[PDB]
């Protein structure tokens, strides 16, 4: 560093620390009882005096504070779950419900279920609709139907996808490439999980042309449609000869709509792009904040969960029962889980298509004028979009600029994928252009540039 | 059949449909919508006509209600998660809190898991604690670690034990057994998570011998102390033996105690056998309710989740970083759930020993006092237990008989893991123990004995 770098940091992290010296103690108090991965979250040790997360104490609309009492307008939201802001009118309602009513338990089936997936199906047309508790655990489901129906085993990923923390999708792509098994992402992974993984470049045309040469031994092809990473990467022309190729092949295509179903809009990526994947897994916003995994998607391969389906009165029986694979979990269609992503469909479906619609505008009016005050500055940043999920892109050093960012009062997270929601005000949505242009000002004045 | 049983059974059906026509209703109006693997339980083509789980409706204390208005004494619990019953005073509180007192959200870290990391400490001497989303998340996780802070990939589980739905797990016995790779559970379980996997007797002394061949090949023995299936194997010499090879073979021992944690008593089955595992799995009643899954233990094994710890103020940095693997969660450290852990836990310090010591010897009771009308009525029936779980191990048509059990007004959900709750009075021990006993009459009278 120059000497100038120096103390703008030595000074900068003073002001910081000072700002968050609640969530300081507290992760430091409880970084050995309490055991996340979050906590070494952009380590680096020459400012390792401010390397803790923020600890939230309350939140409301676009809003949050932490126990230091700092307010934050909140561009994490949930990391894609508050598509409604925090504490919504419907939502709290349904929680305040629960506590007059006498809720059924867990144990026996669900009352409220039926209806959750009719409206799932009207939402985006897809046969049949599980439940389970996490993205993680939908994912996991999602493959093992896909591989349970026809019958094989090789899956393919792409890398940049997230897809969840299921052994089975942590993989890298392979030393020699091409169509060769993946190694593992990690230490604890072993080999064994990834031989029956597969990692292509996504938007490669060389890797539609090895799907094809896999043709017959693939079980299913798992897509992030938009990348949660690259937002601004949204290619039509892949995935549909990516669509054309696996229904060729029969091979299932299986469409990661845990961060894009019901955000882009109502129908996820399967309405915008209009293409009708084999299976469709969803989460975040789908469950209003309660925690929820969802795979839904054609009959044809959904028959795996329960064998095929019949009625009463007859003869009939569920033909597929040689392909049903095991599929369990205690706290599926959680009754008061199931509730909420009553609500959420409820409300969904009445404010028409003009809830995305407006709130889109709005991320879109976000992007389009900090691209602008970027282009106006030649500072060398942008944002990317894909409906209201943004995040920056950036040759500057990316964790100091979204240290400003939370030190203005402006809650990024560490995975920094940022989300605008229906709760953000004209007030919000400027005070976040405001946040971030005295941070290229502080931080080109600091000589950071 | 008999044509004397025959007649009895269409008896049955018809008074047992008549009972529970609108679970058969809802459930018809939405098999396939809500694919639930849990529509096909005990599915035989000519009963046909009553092959459907119960719909709740509502409930409270010990009571189901169903929505064909039917009331139940639950002894399904929710699958053991509400030891104290269905809204207990405490965590139906917790929930009218965290309508009026605006929550913070999830994103941020949570300013009350530390204190359920503290308190989770106390009950059980787990030196670590980390929050998942469900048992099976916990489960998957568990073995991760293992794998990574061992550098090995081999795991043993054993016959019998359930650990959820990960595909590490959800393998059977190579025919030619010994230390031999495993086979899949069901299609599309993927042979290559079998190749990590080896699978032995529990309480075979053979078996013991197994795991110190494999002695530093082994990353993890899985192992459900009490397993679910088989109350009353309570095996303390083979356990404190798996305990002494594994620690010399610097293997981990994983305890799942999923069910047995916070059941038997506070420090669960690692108290009871006073034996320190490794890593144990924690899930169902430390949610309160609401959905969890936790991995605690030695800090040996827990490092691998940040990276080991370290100070602010000296040069210090996370040392078993090496280590570092790959976790993460959407819903981790739920505020509502974090809040509800907390709740449970201080209830639970609260109420002395005095509150275990009862409902297992309210258990008790009901063990025995059935196993004694067995005894003298001649009834190939017999109880058995572990603390507050108990099944019933009988050579009659078990599926005829607890629908028996069920239509005579007592909740036993397909899997038959039985548990009691505080919320249980004497009555309703009686009455358990009635219509047990009258469904010996029913079945003697209509030939089944
Ligand atoms: C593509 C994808 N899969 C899965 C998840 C999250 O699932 P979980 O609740 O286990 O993090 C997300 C977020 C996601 O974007
Ligand atoms: C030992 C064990 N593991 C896992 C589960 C279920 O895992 P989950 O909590 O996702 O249902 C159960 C309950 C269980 O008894
Ligand atoms: N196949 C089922 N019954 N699945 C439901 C989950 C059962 C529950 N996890 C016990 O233990
Ligand atoms: N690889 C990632 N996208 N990680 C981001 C965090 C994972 C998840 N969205 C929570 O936790």
């Amino acid at each position: 560093y120059t000497p100038q770098q120096r103390q703008y940091l030595e000074s900068f992290i003073e002001k910081y620390v000072d700002k968050t010296k609640g969530s300081k103690q507290y992760t430091d108090e409880t970084r050995f009882a309490h055991a996340n991965n979050r906590n070494l979250s952009s380590f680096r040790s020459y400012w390792k005096e401010m390397v803790y997360p923020i600890i939230a104490e309350r939140s409301d609309g676009s809003r949050m504070w932490d126990i230091d009492g700092n307010e934050y307008i909140d561009i994490t939201m949930g990391f894609g779950v508050n598509l409604f802001g925090h504490h919504p009118s419907f939502i709290t309602q349904t929680v305040v419900d629960s506590t007059h009513s006498a809720l059924p338990p867990l144990g026996p089936m669900s009352n409220v279920a039926g209806e959750v997936a009719d409206r799932i199906r009207a939402c985006t047309g897809v046969e049949r609709v599980a439940f389970y508790n996490s993205g993680t655990e939908a994912v996991m489901v999602a493959l093992r139907l896909a591989r349970a129906a026809t019958g094989r085993t090789k899956v393919v990923v792409f890398a940049g996808s997230y897809h969840g923390t299921f052994d089975g999708v942590l993989g890298v792509a392979n030393t020699k490439g091409g169509a060769e098994p993946a190694n593992p992402l990690a230490p604890g992974i072993p080999q064994s999980f990834m031989n029956d993984l597969i990692i292509l470049h996504y938007n490669h045309p060389d890797s539609l042309d090895v799907i094809r040469n896999l043709g017959n031994e693939l079980a299913a092809v798992l897509v992030e449609p938009v990348q949660s990473r690259r937002p601004d990467l949204q290619p039509e022309s892949f995935l549909k000869e990516l669509r054309a190729i696996t229904q060729q092949s029969g091979t299932a295509l299986i469409m990661d709509e845990i961060i894009t179903g019901f955000r882009i809009g109502l129908g996820g990526a399967q309405e915008w792009f209009d293409i009708q994947a084999d299976l469709v897994t969803y989460g975040k916003i789908i469950g209003g904040g309660q925690p929820l995994g969802i795979v839904a998607g054609k009959a044809e391969f959904m028959n795996t969960i329960d064998g095929g389906t019949w009625q009463y009165g007859d003869d009939s029986y569920p033909t597929d029962e040689a392909k049903r694979t095991f599929v369990a979990g205690t706290f599926n269609t959680h009754p008061l889980t199931m509730r909420m992503s009553l609500a959420v469909l409820r409300y969904l479906q009445a404010e028409g298509e003009t809830l995305y619609e407006r709130l889109n505008q709005k991320t879109t009016y976000l992007v389009d004028q900090l691209n602008s005050y970027f282009e106006q500055s030649q500072v060398p940043i942008r944002m990317v979009q894909f409906g209201s999920l943004f995040r920056f892109v950036s040759s500057v050093d990316n964790d100091l600029f979204f240290y400003h960012l939370n030190y203005k009062g402006v809650y990024v997270w560490e995975g920094r994928n940022c989300f605008l929601s229906t709760a953000h005000t004209s007030d919000d949505i400027a005070y976040i252009i405001q946040a971030v242009q005295e941070t290229v000002k502080d931080l080109r004045r600091g000589g950071f540039i």
